[PDB]
């Protein structure tokens, strides 16, 4: 089946496409250099993950010297940012003695945690926005169990704290595993909504993850139906906002856990193609995971996550990247596809307008083959993959070539 997208509104990337950053993780010097990189593509939203139990390392006792000057950074820096807090520290860990995991239990008492996300905001006026938690749907961040009435309670807490400090700005729930989804065949979605917790009037947020960059098996490209049932669901509780705050593929050479071995020209494919996707669903903000490669501290599968490299230089995906936004223009408008005859069984089609007026087509299918636009005789063909520029042109139509990686047409 063909499936056509439009957006619900316009987008413009620089308040739309933000990026994940793991800046305390690399010296000032070199997490400036990122940050050269992401304005470079036009971009200025960023989300940082903080760690309780590396901030304050027993009660009342704070490492904060890094995260003060990277705060003053990003400041001077002009990016807007969202800073989540995650994980209890040693001192109010629910965790049993012999845990190995002892930060990812809740805190045994949620006040305490929303005493620290008030003292955070204090701290950090600059900050555009604060989360709450991350995935406490999946185990390896809430154990031993899922628990809707124990996240409603933190997340509860938390609002009323970030919101005395300052009641205008933004809170965010914790961005949901998947769509959601738990272990015991509940949604934690429909378990906060049948607690009442839409009405603390945080943004929404998951982190759709899916093997292909249209759902997760070839025979089930199910991703925009799942997207849109999800994101209706949310509208119709009355969220302020959806975001994405997490989305994305490892360059990992393997072995495999969890994600199969796409390397770096996978992920520029992947990366274009679903952000082709989520650009024209209901999200008002969405978050690539992530901006650079990391270490040895993380995961083989983490370390590989970046736009860029360890050095901060483009891999093959920002190169992509950058060539795609090129295409687009800082902003576009929804539109409709050109007219085609024969487009290939599988398609992906969107259309866009950009600043100049000029139509935009983003369109890709899994078998590849040609299409016949039969009402253009002028047309220009860009691969972000490879770079290429073709200029189409037909007394009487144009045959374009499809391909299984993004296009995107440019025509009046
Ligand atoms: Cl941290
Ligand atoms: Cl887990
Ligand atoms: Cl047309
Ligand atoms: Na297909």
């Amino acid at each position: 089946e063909i499936q056509v997208l439009k957006a619900p509104r316009a987008v413009v990337w620089k308040d739309f496409l933000g990026v994940n950053a793991q800046f305390l993780w690399f010296s000032p010097e070199r997490y400036n250099k990122q940050i050269d990189r992401l304005q470079d593509l036009g971009l200025e939203w960023v989300r940082l993950d903080l760690h309780w139990d590396r901030l304050e390392t027993a009660e009342d006792q704070y490492q904060l010297a890094s995260l003060d000057q990277l705060v003053k950074d990003l400041e001077a820096r002009q990016l807007k940012s969202v800073f989540y807090l995650v994980g209890s520290a040693r001192f109010i860990t629910t965790a049993p003695f012999y845990s190995p995991f002892q930060d990812q239990y809740p805190p045994r008492d949620p006040e305490v945690f929303a005493r620290r996300m008030a003292m955070l905001s204090q701290r950090y006026p600059s900050v555009a926005a604060w989360q709450v938690w991350n995935e406490p749907n999946l185990i390896g961040f809430w154990r031993p169990k899922a628990d809707p009435e124990g996240y409603a309670k933190l997340l509860q807490a938390s609002t009323i704290a970030l919101r005395m400090v300052d009641p205008e700005k933004p809170v965010v729930s914790a961005g949901m595993a998947f769509f959601s989804e738990m272990p015991d065949g509940r949604t934690m979605f429909d378990a906060l909504g049948h607690l009442g917790v839409e009405s603390l009037g945080t943004i929404a947020t998951y982190h759709p993850y899916t093997q292909l960059p249209e759902g997760n098996y070839p025979w089930n490209l199910d991703f925009v139906s799942h997207a849109n049932q999800i994101n209706r669901a949310l509208r119709n509780a009355g969220v302020p906002a959806i975001w994405s705050t997490e989305w994305g593929w490892s360059a990992y050479k393997g072995p495999k856990e969890l994600q199969d071995i796409i390397g770096v020209e996978g992920q520029a494919d992947y990366v274009l193609r679903r952000l082709a996707l989520m650009s024209a669903l209901d999200y008002d903000r969405i978050f690539l995971f992530t901006l650079s490669d990391l270490d040895q501290r993380a995961s083989v599968r983490d370390r590989d996550y970046g736009l860029l490299d360890l050095d901060a230089n483009p891999k093959p995906v920002y190169l992509a990247l950058q060539r795609f936004l090129k295409v687009t223009g800082p902003k576009l408008r929804p539109a409709d596809p050109p007219v085609t005859e024969d487009l290939p069984d599988g398609s992906f089609s969107i259309g866009w307008t950009r600043e100049d007026g000029r139509n935009v087509w983003l369109f890709w299918s899994a078998r590849g083959g040609n299409v016949r636009l039969p009402k253009l005789k002028e047309a220009t063909l860009h691969d972000p993959l490879s770079g290429k520029v073709t200029p189409l042109s037909g007394s009487d139509g144009l045959e374009v070539p499809v391909k299984s990686s993004l296009q995107m047409l440019v025509w009046e």
